[PDB]
């Protein structure tokens, strides 16, 4: 059948609400891979009931063996550690996560390229910039059938703040945040906007702040944090990003979506993933959108790529 | 049943694609409401087979009665002339509709007092500014209950021309038309943006011409004309706008829409209607957004103005 | 691009709706083909707009080319006569479009044949069980990739029908009506259920009577004469209940739909088109159920099938 | 605003695939109730994002205090133990949930009573047949107005391992499975459809034996225990079962839905709940629908409702 093949490489909290969200919206079948056993069949069965519900007929099935990735259009990975086993809530960290999830990108490439050279890979493990370019090199697929989760995410969470500031629809307010996921990510209050109305403006007529809008800011940045302090590392939201991404693909709707992709000059930087808008169609990345940031907008996004590059050389 | 109840005053071409979106949409009971003996009945019992396509469960019902207003939720007015008796469709012009539709109003405004004055009202007979505010007065409703079609129309016409130009999700355009729905509608280019990205930075990069976007902007004001030439007064699109915008009250989504709406001091002007950001949610227009318009931008709203002005003397 | 290219060869009513449905859902790319010269641009304009307000991204072309059959992925024909040009609406009747529609079926093939041998065929035109084969003959097509509309739209009106004297969801009650779509159509009383419950049951408990059912069944055979006599020859039904088939086949849902489709043996019939419950899936008709009829049932079907083949002979 | 007001009692795997599926389909306001500390708050969170994604604005907030259950529309209780702690997943059993979960209905009830009386209450909480009546009892809220759920998801499990075989699609096969929601749940083979066609035609042609049909009704009884042993307590089908169910009542649709009811003479059986097809709309249980059950079936239900009748004197 034509019906697209994703692949979840990972089966974990975030893999659980792809696979329910792909059945609702009747994306393609779904194989949800991971390292343990027997869960993913579980959460697979679990899940494929809800066809039921959702008049959809989405076959979603679990699965511990690597071949499965052959025959796949959508390679979505989410495979690795949330947080570092001896941190803290209170310090946890995306950086920690390096040593523990490196070698899994290399795994999860050599595969990828053996399997399915020819998919498109959506990386979602942390920290993300450096992942994606990981298994970028090690998967051997092209620049544009490749990004990593970032934006899409960050974003929703500061159009989602000001909405509930202004009172109007969250996906009203379009905003940008560039460079890198983690705590490096650039907030671009020039690129604000309300109703498709310069936020400035509303800041003009007292409905909302400078001084509420950085708190917005810095709750943006430290959402993460706030929420595995509450709980436990956001899922529900990645999950629904990451597949707003892979929709925009399978259905060559050609959205703006801010992810993470191989820089080749944008911005001053090559040889490098990070954070910045793309069109997402039927050809994979089809656009790399450069913002013409000014000089301290590009000196915050200099930073983020910093981090990343730091990383990158594993230490 | 605490359905919403959504009276169609006008079962025209706009009217059967409102009651066909609307079925689609679950979004409530239909009247489909006209003078013309039994069409609405044949068109009512048409759209009502729906209901098993779209698994939904909205009554459509056909009525020449006008008491059937009581008890409505949402009253949309499409009654009236597409076009003047006796002129080409080469000279095609709104205004000519004057004399035609304005003791229409005052008839329907009668009704709705006496039926349905808690209903919210969504105006579209042409000449619209005009009609909406002929409307507001004779039925008594109050300023945040009653609005008229125009921006989301307008608009959805620029930001498409421009999308197929970019190559990206028509919706990722944003742009704004605003003091009337006619040939002095104003299309403002600094308010346009692109995956909420500036337009200004698609035209430095040489992605779309300043002379593109000009013959946008004519084609973008011609339309109706154009189709009008083609085949018909529009009628899909328009009743998509209609949809959005009722479907923004009902479900309480708070969207920023292009409406006609009172003016009370923004751009200037003063008791009378004119195309400008809204907000619509459950209480009706629950902020009215005035645009920070600079001198030139506000001297094209004033001529859009007095337009409106003009045949509201009814001359 | 992978998306679905659908040519709606004709753009009548239904041709209208059927474009704006298609939008509605992000189906595919629409060609609005027509043999009238710029009505097609004209809809096509008009539907294309409806993007920005459906969050879609489907092209909608007009056409007056038959070469833009080139591509095609699903063809759906509606081209034709609604009525005979001399009949009142009284005395209104599918078999009189039979010497009006032949030679446009023929044409069409040859084109289907040249252009686009390997798209799914859905046939419109009334009488509909003759222009299916005729148009199968004509376009070299495999028998599981053609089928005419019939069944869909006869069972909705039925089941939307008892579901308003029982008070349950119309998509609740599924119904079967075989053979023909006109006046000899088949509704199978035994076949009927609601909630999957049999109707007998609903029959014994007073719920609904005999004599209310055999009413409802004349108001089914009757519709569109009905409807036709209200307003127009249907269209709003006809163009879901095809859009309902054509996402059947291209989001691969599998559901059990009646189709026109040709008879190998089943009812015991051969080499004839009639309706029946086929499985609409990625390879088309994926099976072809033959309801186990009793003696009864059985000699109704073969009155059906007697109609079809009366006009085949084109007397 | 008169959105409705949905307040998940419970907070744990059910409710956070509840709100999810809530924000999506933009039934309401949400809260996430739960006794645990800041967890509600931070799924709330995570969850209140995915507005974005899901072009919906529906408020989503966690809950640490039982007053927030004042104004609600909708109740879900999920709160409760998923098994007894002690227990090895090989002998998981929804009885020994009995003495885990009846104090918590009790208070539950008390609150709702209070806070929400005209509220319309789904239970979930096993063994729900027990519970559900157990909440009925200490809420105070009219039988029409409280349900438990059951056989919506029984049904889907059965409905879906059918559609598998006969590749058809899943909404397609329809199914009934009565009495209680527990291993003495009655699966009635007599009332399995497919595509409205019995069943029994489709085992008359070979195409589905009624050696498979057993295996297939023991995986059905066996579903938790099987995805409990491979994985967990199930929770994204019974999620979607319930706003199923939830949505039927939101927005009137009358769906047919089996579900726990309280049973007032049919099937011999007073003063107790049992699973049976009910009509949910906006009037809540609008009808609750007796199969005409044979003895043999009969007999089936009985030793069901037996069992719930046992758990009911708490022993
Ligand atoms: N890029 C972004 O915007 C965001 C990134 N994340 C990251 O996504 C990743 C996953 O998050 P969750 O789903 O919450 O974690 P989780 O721990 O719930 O799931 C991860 C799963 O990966 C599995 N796994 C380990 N090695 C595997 C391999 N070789 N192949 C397949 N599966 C394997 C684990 O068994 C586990 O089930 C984490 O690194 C997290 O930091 C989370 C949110 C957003
Ligand atoms: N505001 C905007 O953005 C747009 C405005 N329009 C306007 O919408 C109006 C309707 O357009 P269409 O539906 O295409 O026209 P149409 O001619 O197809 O339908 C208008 C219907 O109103 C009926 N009518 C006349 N008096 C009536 C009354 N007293 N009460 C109820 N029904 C009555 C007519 O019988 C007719 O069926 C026109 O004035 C057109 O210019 C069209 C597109 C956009
Ligand atoms: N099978 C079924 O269940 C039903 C069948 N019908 C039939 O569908 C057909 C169309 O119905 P409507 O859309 O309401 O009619 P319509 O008259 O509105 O549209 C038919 C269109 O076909 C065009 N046409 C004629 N020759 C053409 C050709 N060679 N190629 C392309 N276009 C050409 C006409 O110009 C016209 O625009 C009729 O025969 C009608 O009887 C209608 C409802 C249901
Ligand atoms: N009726 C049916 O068809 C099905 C019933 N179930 C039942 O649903 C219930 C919940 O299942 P899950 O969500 O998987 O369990 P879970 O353990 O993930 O969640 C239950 C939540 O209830 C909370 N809780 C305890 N007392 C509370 C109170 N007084 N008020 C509010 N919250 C409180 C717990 O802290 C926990 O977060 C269980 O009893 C399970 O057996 C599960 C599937 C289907």
């Amino acid at each position: 059948a034509p019906k697209a093949k994703i692949v979840l490489v990972g089966s974990g909290m975030i893999g659980g609400v792809m696979a329910t969200l792909i059945v609702q919206k009747n994306l393609g079948d779904v194989v949800l891979f991971d390292i343990v056993k027997n869960m993913p069949h579980g959460k697979a069965l679990d899940t494929s009931h809800t066809n039921v519900m959702a008049y959809s007929n989405c076959k979603v099935s679990g699965s511990n063996t690597y071949d499965d990735l052959a025959g796949s259009d959508v390679v979505i990975v989410t495979a690795g550690f949330t947080k570092a086993p001896g941190k803290s809530d209170k310090e946890w960290n995306r950086l920690d996560l390096l040593p523990l999830n490196n070698k899994i990108m290399i795994e999860i490439g050599g595969h990828i390229k053996k399997n399915c050279p020819n998919a498109f890979i959506i990386v979602v493990t942390n920290p993300v910039d450096v992942m994606v370019q990981l298994l970028h090199q090690h998967s051997g697929v092209p620049k544009n059938k490749i990004i990593g989760l970032g934006g899409v995410l960050d974003t929703s969470r500061l159009k989602y703040y000001i909405s509930q500031k202004l009172n109007v629809c969250p996906r009203d307010v379009n905003a940008h945040i560039v460079g890198a996921h983690g705590n490096k990510m650039v907030l671009l209050k020039r690129y604000i906007t309300v109703g498709g109305i310069p936020l400035q403006e509303f800041i003009n007529n007292k409905l909302i702040s400078d001084a509420e809008l950085e708190a917005i800011f810095d709750r943006t940045v430290n959402t993460a944090l706030e929420i595995v302090n509450l709980h436990a590392s956001p899922y529900v939201a990645p999950a629904a990003a990451i597949i707003e991404m892979a929709e925009s693909y399978l259905k060559d709707l050609k959205k703006v979506l801010i992810c993470s992709t191989l820089l080749e000059g944008q911005y001053g930087h090559s040889d490098i993933f990070g954070g910045t808008p793309v069109v997402l169609g039927a050809n994979g990345v089809e656009q790399v959108i450069e913002l013409q940031l000014n000089s301290e907008e590009k000196a915050k996004f200099d930073e983020a790529i910093a981090e990343t590059k730091r990383m990158k050389a594993l230490a």
